[PDB]
């Protein structure tokens, strides 16, 4: 997670992020993100090795507007499908429609070294 804390309260304006890895064949899994901003690539592998630990990861997919669904293999990637994430959520909210999981898949393969 994130090392050197100091101070156990977690400051956030925006609400807190839930992102839902896509499981196989067993629905998907909610991981309550509470610093959807202060949120690294790693962090998610860190998360999703805990929800795929049979199941490598590395790098995820999220659809984005035209649910093309991209793919995050750097911090880069992640600022932006939460640079996403928010801009849709936001206009899922003056919308009226529920707020949605950030659906995200763990890109599994074969290899794993």
């Amino acid at each position: 997670g994130s090392s050197g804390s100091s101070g156990p309260f977690c400051a956030m304006e925006n609400q807190v992020l839930v992102i839902r890895i896509k499981i196989p064949n067993s629905g998907a899994v909610d991981w309550t993100v509470h610093s959807g901003p202060q949120l690294l690539f790693r962090d998610v592998l860190d998360v999703i090795g805990q929800v795929l630990p049979e199941a490598t990861t590395t790098a995820f997919e999220y659809e984005d507007e035209d649910g093309d669904r991209i793919t995050v293999r750097s911090d880069e990637e992640m600022k932006a499908m939460l640079s996403y994430y928010y801009s849709t959520v936001m206009e899922q909210q003056v919308n009226g429609q529920l707020i949605e999981p950030l659906q995200i898949f763990p890109r599994s393969g074969p290899s794993s070294g």
